[PDB]
């Protein structure tokens, strides 16, 4: 195990911003991935066979979307690479291990479609699974890879060791569910704010996982304007995809669904920096103090939004 994966000079360098994109070589995300864990976690966490293994097992059961494809699962999984590596000492072994692998897989079999599609259509997962549709299918998904006959990277782990990872991986993806967001981050609002907060109070650390959740998941908002306009395109690929399928089943879908109601995007999008985005990373930026760039990076693309909308570009 004295093999490292190294990347050239330029990603070497780049990996480490928040900002970074993955490139358009799907062949070099594994090894980026791997790369992020040895130097997040170790080289010893996982069996490189065992680890490669998972990994290609991963990237088959993510389908060929616009949007919710292997490409945002290796994307979200840098973001908390970046979040990790910038708050060295506040996470434990385990959380690291469980985090980045967490990311990978949040995503697992995504459709393209909103649990509330799944729910109109009365899809059988929908009947399975009544609120967290998808995101409860999506650690279903993850548990499944891995039981495989040589695909389990915590084998080396003791039982309760084992029953702890699992748990963060359950909870960190669950939390990637949009509607469970505003909840949990009006209470580490309110926690930070009141001075309550605490992170050695395990449902504290819980909350403020699933911020980061949500904080990598969305980090799109986050990345130079040229890489945010041109993932929006992909987003709103599968949006009016949904729509036109809300259509078929007799019902007009909301307008950020509606390929007809094109012109409403930069509005839409001026609604989801100042509803979701920006709050998300402040409260992220208040507890989580490195996270700063984030922050900084959401706020020079909604005035990317802003000046969209005046004509200017
Ligand atoms: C009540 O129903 C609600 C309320 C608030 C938000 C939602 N959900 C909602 O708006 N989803 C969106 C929209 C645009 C987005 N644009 C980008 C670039 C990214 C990365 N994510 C997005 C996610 C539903
Ligand atoms: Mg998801
Ligand atoms: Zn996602």
């Amino acid at each position: 195990g004295l093999m490292q994966f190294t990347l050239p000079v330029r990603l070497c360098k780049e990996i480490e911003l928040f900002h970074f994109d993955i490139g358009p070589f799907e062949n070099m995300w594994p090894g980026i991935f791997v790369y992020m864990v040895h130097r997040s976690c170790g080289t010893s966490c996982f069996e490189l066979e065992k680890l490669c293994r998972f990994i290609m097992s991963v990237k088959k059961n993510y389908r060929r979307v616009p949007y919710h494809n292997w490409k945002h699962a290796v994307t979200v999984a840098h973001c908390m690479y970046a979040i990790l590596q910038n708050n060295h000492t506040l996470f434990t072994d385990l959380e690291r291990k469980g985090l980045l692998i967490a990311c990978l897989c949040h995503d697992l079999d995504h459709r393209g479609f909103s649990n509330s599609y799944l729910q109109k259509f009365d899809h059988p997962l929908a009947a399975l699974y009544s609120t967290s549709t998808m995101e409860q299918h999506h650690f279903s998904q993850t548990v499944s890879i891995l039981q495989l006959e040589g695909h389990n990277i915590f084998s080396t782990l003791s039982s309760s060791e084992y029953e702890q990872v699992l748990e963060i991986i359950r909870k960190a993806i669950i939390a990637t569910d949009l509607a469970l967001y505003f909840g949990n981050r009006k209470q580490l609002e309110e926690m930070y704010q009141t001075g309550s907060l605490n992170l050695n109070n395990q449902s504290h650390r819980d909350r403020v996982i699933g911020l980061m959740m949500t904080a990598c998941d969305l980090c799109s908002v986050t990345k130079l304007w040229p890489v945010t306009k041109l993932t929006a395109n992909d987003i709103y690929a599968e949006f009016w995809a949904e729509g036109d399928e809300m259509k078929k089943l007799g019902i007009q879908p909301i307008p950020m669904m509606d390929r007809d109601k094109k012109d409403e995007v930069p509005q839409g999008q001026l609604g989801f920096y100042n509803a979701v985005a920006i709050p998300c990373y402040t409260t992220l930026t208040q507890i989580l103090p490195p996270t700063e760039p984030l922050l900084k990076a959401c706020r020079d693309n909604l005035s990317q939004w802003e000046k969209v909308i005046r004509g200017e570009e």
